[PDB]
């Protein structure tokens, strides 16, 4: 019962729920369904559900997911893949909107900026979710990884040194191969925008768009004002609010 | 959402949904979740929900599982294991379970005969499901499979490791389970059924050293439809009193 | 090189050849080519080469080949296949014959009584070779190894409690497992001769006739005088000699 | 017959054959019996028959063996060892070999750089050609195939077991093979190749427990081009006196 997945935490009103380790806001509207991917935090600072403020007084019906929760050293996630490497807390989110959502996947969009961005595109990629509306995505996972803590990447790496840069590799590749063998006859809806003073995240976006055209598969792409910082996030909060 | 996942099957009225290639049952009630898991059919035979009929006149909200949809040459099932041997069924079950029950665990049920018996106890060990009543589990799965079926156990097999993960796939869920849940297993096996009276004893062994406590009863018949009869008694017993 | 590989064996002026525990004669000449397969001897005597006579007057190239020369204490052979259960055996032989042949596939020609004619069609079914005349072979191979030799079976059932089930039911199954993966839109010329007293294999051939059937594969069948016995090889050898 | 094998290619006047899908070159001589095997070539280049120029001028019986044709998304080759991590391609090649040769094993020299050396070494020792002058294998096989293509290992990986069985499977040929066989092997390796210096003392190690004395030699360059051309050189040397 979906009550007693609650955490006791509590997000500007929203109860926290939890499966499988799964952690999630939902509320419950019409016409709509949004759902949201956390990116990386500052260190020892918590997950966070992103922007719950444009649609707690909308009437949409909200879904927000955090990351993993390993390792327990760094806890700020695993770019949602499971420690498994593969695709076990994507299908977790997966059957956790395919419940909870009151929509039609075409009434179904998913938001994120960075790391939240390649989670949207994971989720989408690999279950069929067409609107995709994102800021900044990485391309090279395992690069941006390295960037931002060595704790998480050791610990996704995994303890043998016979695989780890053979599961460097794969997680690098993990969200390319994602573009390479989703289903290229669906009709979709894939907004990507970048601030223009990013010149990581435009390269990153390079690389996307050269695995979408191989595909056969038209994306949207918006230069907007910024860098990695809240002046594109609030461009970007402005352009998805405009789609949707 | 859930009325996109229809199959177009109906099955009593009650229609199917499918998530995850995860078919399933589903009737909204009241006071308490009833949960089933599909056994082997024969050879040629569709994958059956189990113990519908049971519960179809019954207040209860209701779910009815079937085993997976591979191998398409004998697609009998794979013992709610996946073809990568790994908990990616039992994880859709539970997601299902969650969040469309509107009971509490403490009042849930999981149900099974034989296969279906072991689902249970794989979804229930895993997820803590407090409350498992069942019937003639196997104990060493692999050893049981290709007796029923030469073809789905190769093809879970992808073969010795393969075969002792398998076969100790439900042994291993009892040692990895949590011993302070408040565990309400009760097993029934026909007095006659002598291949899984012993089977009973391995799944004993390993409870036994976990400190879980579980409650037993030897019903007539044997591997067939007599126990079936006296475990459907058994378990409508249980959940009304 | 050839002459390296004899064994010091010699059959009627045929010198013997072993290659990777394949033992073969081999007689070069002209316009077609002639395989033949050991059956099953008598316990505690040798493999024997089958139909030299028949040939050995001829001008054809002639290939005969036994069985594989394990297990040592009732060396048999394994209905040509590999202790590992494969086709390592068959591999080989098709090596030689592709190499020591001076013929198209279809001027060659696959000749074998029971077990020999198994071990022919099994060569035949794996690697396309479409002229095979044979009679009365077995369907469930494992049923029949068990009437011959005990110590055979149980060999190849393998010291493994677990899988002796599963690799029995595997060699009973090995022939009609080749019937429903060979390819189908080849010109097969298969012949089955069978004796008409011999009630066990005439059940054998319906079997083999229903797989071939349900394959949309035409076989041609004759009845023909005798048991499993000399009379019925009389009259097989009969019968191949008017075709070839 | 061997002439319906030919795949239509022809490389420098020599047509290509193909038997269950080992392709070679094959060309008719006297006197001695020459064996070559294809090296790892760059990610988008086909797989090269080695030597060969060595070899056209020449009154020796030539064989050249490309590896095996799978994956097909790298189809470099697979360390001429089969998709099911067996001798299965190997004993295509020794079949080839022993029907289409002329001279006694004695007079057959294997030859090979780098994979090209492993492949020879792997031929040689599990089939007893005694004659074996190769450059730089390696020795831990996986350690090496990761750093050419992450695609070619992980297919052969089809993982940690299985990892072990291809990084040993040279090491296990030399443990397996014939001690008593009066075994020539020559092995160079270039002065600055530093990782298959320490490979070829990997390799030593095994030999020199098998009671197996070999024959080394340092040439000048890297795990390059400078280092084959002295190869080329040595067993040039070694073949003609
Ligand atoms: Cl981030
Ligand atoms: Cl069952
Ligand atoms: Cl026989
Ligand atoms: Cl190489
Ligand atoms: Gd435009
Ligand atoms: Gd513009
Ligand atoms: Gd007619
Ligand atoms: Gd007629």
């Amino acid at each position: 019962m979906l009550s007693n997945l609650k955490t006791g935490n509590n997000i500007l009103g929203l109860p926290e729920f939890e499966l499988n380790g799964c952690r999630f806001l939902y509320k419950k509207g019409i016409e709509k369904t949004i759902i949201t991917f956390s990116a990386f935090p500052p260190k020892d600072i918590a997950q966070k559900y992103n922007y719950i403020k444009d649609f707690l007084s909308s009437n949409y019906t909200f879904l927000a997911f955090l990351d993993t929760k390993y390792p327990e050293d760094d806890a700020r996630g695993t770019y949602y893949i499971t420690n498994e490497l593969d695709n076990g807390y994507l299908q977790t989110i997966h059957c956790i909107i395919q419940l909870l959502s009151n929509t039609n996947q075409e009434d179904t969009y998913l938001l994120g900026s960075s790391k939240g961005g390649v989670g949207a595109l994971l989720l989408g990629l690999t279950y069929n979710y067409p609107n995709i509306i994102i800021n900044a995505p990485q391309a090279k996972l395992a690069d941006y990884i390295k960037t931002r803590s060595k704790t998480i990447l050791s610990y996704m790496l995994g303890t043998s040194k016979r695989f780890q840069d053979i599961n460097y590799d794969y997680i690098n590749d993990f969200l390319l191969s994602k573009i390479k063998t989703c289903d290229s006859s669906l009709k979709w809806n894939i907004h990507i925008t970048c601030g223009k003073d990013d010149s990581y995240h435009l390269n990153e976006l390079e690389i996307l768009k050269n695995e979408f055209n191989i595909k056969a598969i038209t994306i949207k792409t918006k230069l907007i004002s910024g860098g990695h910082d809240n002046e594109a996030i609030a461009h970007y909060r402005e352009y998805f609010k405009t789609i949707i």
